[PDB]
């Protein structure tokens, strides 16, 4: 029953990058797997908590749109094993290799992302770090939401105005994830990161915080549906209580998707 994998069964290969509280590798364990490892000599009580926190969250998830947790390892280093997804993240497709997706496919990505987030919020799981980079495209058609190191039951462009000015203790909520989803909606419909004409990071942080800066919604492409643009503005509201929850958001995307191919 237990998910602890006996040591050395995981064959660590190519270093593919870094996630939250670890370095990610392409491993081999009963096929191709993604393994997030600590590569640190001795784990801190800080790093030990962050490990058991993520594993505890991941073992509560069983969904087609959530990155499938396969197991964990403690004996060599603190490692977490998930499924391998050929084809890079949504951030990579849109901003690195500049892949040109069709509107039908762009909305399908947004629908699956909302579908996975609805599954998390139903199980009272707040991602707290939802971004294009944590949204993974498996086989170029299936969306997988990954990296749950900051989940509770770094990147500023997806952070809500409430989150960016730390008051009070917990600015993270279901609606804070909605804003982060609002930004990935923007990215899909524009093909660009928000505030791209501004180079100063500290000026963006301050300007979103005080409520002077909001994403340029008129940047969306001409073939983007009016129902998509309207939903985008609802998710990107400065006040969190004026934002819809994912049960409502999912139903909105599913509605505009059916009256789209015609
Ligand atoms: C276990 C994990 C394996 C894992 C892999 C990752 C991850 C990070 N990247 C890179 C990073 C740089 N940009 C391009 C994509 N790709 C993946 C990945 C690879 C295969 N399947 C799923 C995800 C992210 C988070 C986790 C994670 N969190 N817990």
């Amino acid at each position: 029953d237990d998910w602890e994998i006996p040591d050395g069964q995981i064959t660590v290969g190519q270093r593919i990058g870094s996630g939250s509280f670890g370095t990610v590798y392409k491993g081999k364990w009963h096929g191709d797997v993604a393994v997030k490892m600590l590569n640190v000599t001795a784990p801190t009580p800080q790093q030990l908590q962050a490990f058991k926190n993520e594993v505890g969250v991941l073992r509560k998830t069983r969904h087609v749109n959530i990155l499938l947790f396969m197991g964990y390892s403690t004996k060599p280093q603190l490692a977490i094993v998930t499924q391998w997804c050929e084809g890079s993240s949504l951030y990579h497709h849109l901003h690195i290799i500049e892949t040109k997706f069709e509107m039908i496919k762009l909305i399908d990505i947004a629908r699956q992302t909302a579908q996975g987030m609805d599954y998390l919020h139903a199980k009272s799981i707040i991602h707290r770090d939802l971004k294009s980079n944590n949204i993974f495209l498996h086989e170029d058609l299936t969306v997988k939401i990954g990296d749950f190191g900051l989940a509770t039951v770094g990147s500023i462009l997806w952070m809500a105005p409430e989150v960016i000015r730390m008051q009070d203790k917990n600015p993270y909520s279901f609606q804070s994830d909605v804003y982060a989803f609002g930004i990935v909606l923007y990215e899909l419909m524009t093909g660009q990161l928000p505030y791209s004409n501004i180079n100063n990071r500290d000026q963006i942080i301050f300007m979103v915080g005080r409520g002077y800066l909001s994403p340029d919604l008129s940047k969306v492409r001409s073939n983007c549906p009016k129902a998509m643009k309207r939903l985008m503005a609802e998710c990107l509201k400065k006040k969190r209580d004026e934002r819809p929850l994912f049960p409502q958001i999912l139903a909105s995307i599913e509605l505009l998707a059916r009256s789209l191919p015609k």
